[PDB]
């Protein structure tokens, strides 16, 4: 029997990326989706299928759902995610799991007492290609990796976004900086130490739009992390060794029919190499449901998702916050 998944907020990654990776998944079966409002509900579900119900404490109490997906305004998952270990669900949240660590270890407590997954949906964890590249630099392509620079920067959002709300989207570097703070640990390891950053707070909305952030590993290998909503697109990153560079974009979400490029530079010779498309989305939502299905949880994400939790707030009490204009 597939996990019998229910959704709670009708968001727009819901429609984009998790709902078509739900409907296409064996392991899955789309139940249930609730929203504040029962006309998008049934918008949703005359797409993807399943019930549709009006408010998220309905779609709780239901019997045929196993598992519950939160891609809920950051600001708004504890409680919800909270609700859901409660009524007996396992859930996959969307990055940023909270919004702060002792947020995060309490969620974390609620499962563990139940036998619950909670999973952070950090979707491009899921995509071959960074283990590729680690590879690659584990074989010693570029030496000794002396520091690495990641970015992901969008152009500005409608009016009226979530991101623009502090109590509800919770700006730039809850939504959106977090991502290549991610990435900074999934390469440079367990021990980042925050350094130094500035975040840019609109003092119109009151929102944080853009930030950079500078970490480091107790060896000093540095990350300079760049995030921002007022800006154009770039995803990416880059490492500097002692005997060459390597880069590559679309990192945190390339489609799913996309190959990456690996670019390498090292002296009087440059190389790139193409890999193979994944679907990272499906790769996520798989892998989720597997670890439902087999109760194999790994310790490993969780512990991930903890240290995640504290750079972030690390950044965001170390920075030097200046409001413009
Ligand atoms: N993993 C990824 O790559 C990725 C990509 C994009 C976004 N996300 C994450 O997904 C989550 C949602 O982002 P999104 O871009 O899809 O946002 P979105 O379209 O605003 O969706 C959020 C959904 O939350 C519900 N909600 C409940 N209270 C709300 C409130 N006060 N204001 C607005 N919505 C409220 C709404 O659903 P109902 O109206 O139906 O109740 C809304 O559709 C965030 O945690 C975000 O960081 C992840
Ligand atoms: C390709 C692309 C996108 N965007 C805009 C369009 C969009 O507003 C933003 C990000 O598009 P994407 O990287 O596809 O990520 P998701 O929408 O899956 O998830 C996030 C949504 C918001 C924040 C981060 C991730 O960039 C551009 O402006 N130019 C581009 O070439
Ligand atoms: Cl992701
Ligand atoms: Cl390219
Ligand atoms: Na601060």
């Amino acid at each position: 029997n597939p996990i019998r998944v229910g959704v709670i907020g009708c968001a727009d990654i819901a429609w984009r990326r998790a709902l078509p990776a739900l409907e296409a998944e064996p392991l899955t079966e789309v139940t249930a989706i609730a929203s504040r409002r029962w006309d998008r509900a049934k918008r949703f579900t005359e797409r993807f299928g399943g019930e549709p119900v009006e408010g998220y404490p309905a779609l709780l109490e239901r019997d045929d759902v196993d598992a519950v997906y939160v891609p809920l305004p950051a600001v708004l998952h504890a409680e919800w995610i909270d609700r859901a270990l409660r009524a007996g669900k396992h859930v996959l949240a969307e990055k940023p799991l909270t919004t702060d660590r002792p947020q995060a270890e309490r969620l974390f407590a609620v499962a563990r007492e139940r036998g619950l997954l909670l999973m952070e949906n950090f979707m491009f964890l899921h995509h071959p290609q960074h283990r590729q590249v680690a590879d690659m630099l584990d074989e010693g392509v570029i030496g000794e990796i002396r520091s690495f620079a990641a970015s992901f920067t969008i152009p500005p959002k409608p009016q009226g976004d979530i991101r623009y709300q502090a109590d509800v989207g919770g700006g730039a570097l809850l939504d959106i900086g977090v991502y290549p703070i991610r990435a900074a640990g999934l390469f440079l390891g367990a021990d980042l130490e925050f350094v130094g950053a500035v975040l840019r707070h609109e003092r119109d909305r009151d929102v944080v739009v853009g930030g950079n952030a500078l970490l480091t590993t107790r060896q000093g290998v540095t990350a300079q992390l760049t995030f921002g909503m007022e800006h154009a697109y770039t995803n990416n990153y880059e490492f500097r060794g002692s005997t060459g560079r390597l880069w590559m974009n679309r990192v945190f979400t390339p489609p799913a029919t996309y190959q990456p490029v690996v670019h390498i530079e090292r002296q009087d010779h440059a190389e790139q190499f193409v890999l193979p498309a994944h679907d990272q989305f499906a790769k996520s939502i798989r892998a989720f449901a597997q670890a439902v299905l087999s109760g194999e949880h790994p310790r490993e994400w969780s512990e991930d998702s903890l240290r995640q939790a504290s750079l972030v707030d690390a950044v965001r009490t170390g920075a030097r916050d200046i409001y413009f204009p």
